[PDB]
C-alpha cells in the first residue's frame, strides 16, 4: 500500500490489541510518535533504499508466474536469485518468530524489536494488498499503464492508493480519518460483522501467510487484472466494484495483524 | 544468558546473601516476585529494546578485537560510537556505585538491583565478551544437533538446555541445585579490577573452548556438547557466587 492504505491497517490493529499487545507496543515505539504505531508503519518503504536494509526490499511482495493465479510458497516465496523465504510471507514469518523471542526475553544483539514491529506491520499491510501478490512481467501491475479518470496512472498504484483516495474525496472529505471509522464500523455493527472470527483463525502462521498470499492473488486474477488493457481508462465501474475488495483488504490487514501481535505478546 | 542462565546466576546469589544484602534485596523488589529475585533478574533482556532504555543496549556485552583474545578496558569498554565505559565492565561499576547510595538515602534502585544482577551474569558468559566481527558469535551460524543455531546461542542456552532435559528431566531447579552444590562446599582490591578479572576469564574461555574447532555451517553434537558442559556450568556458579560478593559488600 501507499502511506493510507498503512495508516488505516496500523491504526485498525492498535485499537484492537490486548493489553500486553499493547503495553509491549508502546514501549517498543519512539517517544516521537506520540504512542501511534501508524505514524511509523511506512517506514520500511523509505528505508528499503538504504543500503542497510537493501535485504528488505523483496519482502514487500510476491512474484507469482504469470497467469497461474494462485499462490505456491517453495515455487514463489524467494527474491530474484533464489535465497529461500524472500518473499513478504516469509518476511511475516521471520518478524512473528523475532517478536516471540522478545516475550521471554530469550533472543540477543540480530534483532532490533521495533524494526521487527515496523516490518511485520508494514507486511501485514503488504500481503493483503492483491497487487503485491500479482504477476512477475508486470511487476504486480506497475508496468501496466492505464488512466485513472483523468489523470495518468498505473495498475499498481490504482490499488496502492488511486481506489482509496478517489473513496476519500468523493465521500469523506479527503479525510482518512473518516473513511477509516467506516471501515472499523463495517466490521464492527455491519457488512463484515459475523466475519472476525472466521478471519481471525487461519492455522499456524505458515498457514495464515499462505492463505492471506491466496486470497490476495485470487483476487488479483479476479479483479485487478481483470477487466484492465494498457493505455485504457479506468473510471466509474471499476472504483465501484472494486472500492468494497480495497476497503476489506484494510479491514482483514488490521485486523489479522492485531490477531498477530496479541498470540506473540499475550 | 538467555533466560535459565539469569534465573540460575540469580538463585545462587540470593541464598548466599547475608542479612542486610536480602533485607536490601526484599525491600527493592515488588510485591508480585514474593522475594524472588531470579523471576526479575532476565529484565533487562525486555528492557533493552524499550525507546526508554536505548543506552542500556550495549551494557550487555563487551566486544574485543578479533584474535586479540584478551581484555582491556580503555580499549573495548565503549559502545559502537566511542562513548566510554558503555560496556557490561562499565555497568556493573556505575549500578555497583548507585546502589552505594541505598543506605544512605543520598538513581532508580531497584532497577540498578537487577541491572546489576543480570550484568553480572552476562559477563560470566564467554561469548558476552568474545570477537567483534562476528558479535560474540551471534554471526557464526551453525547446528546444534539437528537445530539451526549459532556459536553465541549455544553458549547463551543450547548447552543449558540440553544438559536440563538430559541429566534433570528438563528441570532448571534441579540443575540449579547441583551447580550449588559441586561449587559451594570446601576477592579483588576494588570493584574495577574485579571485573576486569570476570571479564578476561571471559574472553579466555572464549578462545580456548568457544570459537576453538568451530566452522560455520557444521554440526556441534556429542563431542561439543561433553566437553564445553562443564565450562558453562563453572561460569553460572561464579556469577551467581561473585554476584552475592557484591551484594554483600554495598549493603
Ligand atoms: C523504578 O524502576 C522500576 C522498573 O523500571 C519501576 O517499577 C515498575 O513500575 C511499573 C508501574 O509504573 C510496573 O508496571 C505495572 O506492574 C503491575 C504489576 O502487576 C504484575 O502482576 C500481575 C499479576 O498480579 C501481572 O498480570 C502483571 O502483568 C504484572 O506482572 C501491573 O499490574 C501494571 O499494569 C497496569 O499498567 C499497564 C501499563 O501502564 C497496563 O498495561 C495494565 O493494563 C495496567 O493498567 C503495570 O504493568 C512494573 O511492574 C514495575 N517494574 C518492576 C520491575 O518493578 C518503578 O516504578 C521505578 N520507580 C520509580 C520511583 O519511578
Ligand atoms: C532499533 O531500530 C530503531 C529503528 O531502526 C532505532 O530507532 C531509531 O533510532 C534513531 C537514533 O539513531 C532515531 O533517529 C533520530 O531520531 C530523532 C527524532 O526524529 C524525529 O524528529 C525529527 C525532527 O524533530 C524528524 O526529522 C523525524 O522524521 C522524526 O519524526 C532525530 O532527532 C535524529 O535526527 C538528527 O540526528 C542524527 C544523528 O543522530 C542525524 O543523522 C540526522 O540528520 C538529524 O540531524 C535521529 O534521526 C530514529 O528516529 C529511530 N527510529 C525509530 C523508527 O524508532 C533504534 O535505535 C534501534 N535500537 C538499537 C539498540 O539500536
Ligand atoms: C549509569 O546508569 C545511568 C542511569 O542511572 C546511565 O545514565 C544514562 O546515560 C545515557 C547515556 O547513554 C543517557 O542517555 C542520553 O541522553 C542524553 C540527553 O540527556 C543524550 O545526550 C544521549 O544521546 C545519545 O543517544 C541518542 C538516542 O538514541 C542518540 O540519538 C545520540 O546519537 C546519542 O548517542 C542519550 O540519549 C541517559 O539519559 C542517562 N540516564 C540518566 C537517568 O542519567 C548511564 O549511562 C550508566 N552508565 C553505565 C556505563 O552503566
Ligand atoms: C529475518 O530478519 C533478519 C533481520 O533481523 C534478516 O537478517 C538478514 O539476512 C540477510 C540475508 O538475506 C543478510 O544479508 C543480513 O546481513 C541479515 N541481517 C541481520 C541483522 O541478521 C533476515 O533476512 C530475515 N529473513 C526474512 C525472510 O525476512
Ligand atoms: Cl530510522
Ligand atoms: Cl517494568
Ligand atoms: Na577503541
Ligand atoms: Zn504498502
Ligand atoms: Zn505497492
Ligand atoms: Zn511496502
Ligand atoms: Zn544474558
Ligand atoms: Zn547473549
Ligand atoms: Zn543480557
Amino acid at each position: 500500500w501507499s502511506k493510507e492504505g498503512h495508516v488505516m491497517t496500523c491504526r485498525i490493529a492498535q485499537g484492537l490489541l490486548n493489553d500486553e499487545a499493547a503495553h509491549a507496543v508502546k514501549m517498543l515505539l519512539p517517544e516521537y510518535v506520540n504512542g501511534d504505531l501508524s505514524a511509523l508503519c511506512v517506514w520500511p518503504d523509505q528505508v528499503r533504499h538504504w543500503y542497510k536494509y537493501k535485504w528488505t526490499s523483496p519482502l514487500h511482495f510476491i512474484d507469482t508466474p504469470d497467469k497461474a493465479c494462485n499462490f505456491d510458497y517453495e515455487r514463489d516465496c524467494h527474491d530474484q536469485h533464489g535465497v529461500k523465504d524472500m518473499c513478504v510471507a516469509g518476511a511475516i514469518q521471520n518478524f512473528t518468530t523475532q517478536l516471540s523471542h522478545y516475550r521471554e526475553g530469550t533472543s540477543d544483539r540480530r534483532y532490533n524489536m521495533t524494526e521487527a514491529l515496523l516490518f511485520l506491520s508494514h507486511f501485514m499491510g503488504d500481503i493483503h494488498q492483491p497487487m503485491h501478490v500479482g504477476f512477475t512481467s508486470d511487476a504486480g501491475g506497475n508496468s501496466i499503464d492505464l488512466r485513472w479518470f483523468r489523470h495518468k496512472s498505473n495498475l499498481h498504484h490504482v490499488w496502492d492508493r488511486e481506489i482509496i483516495l478517489t473513496a476519500a474525496k468523493d465521500y469523506y472529505a479527503k479525510d482518512i480519518n473518516l473513511l477509516e471509522e467506516d471501515i472499523e464500523g463495517d466490521f464492527t455493527d455491519g457488512i463484515w460483522s459475523d466475519d472476525l472470527a472466521s478471519w481471525r483463525e487461519c492455522g499456524n502462521v505458515f498457514s495464515c501467510v499462505n492463505k492471506f498470499a491466496t486470497e490476495s492473488i485470487n483476487i488479483a486474477c479476479k479483479w485487478g487484472y481483470k477487466g484492465v488493457e494498457a493505455g485504457e481508462t479506468l473510471s466509474d465501474d471499476y472504483f465501484n466494484s472494486r472500492l468494497p475488495i480495497v476497503m476489506k483488504r484494510v479491514a482483514q490487514g488490521g485486523i489479522r495483524l492485531a490477531m498477530l501481535l496479541n498470540n506473540v505478546f499475550g
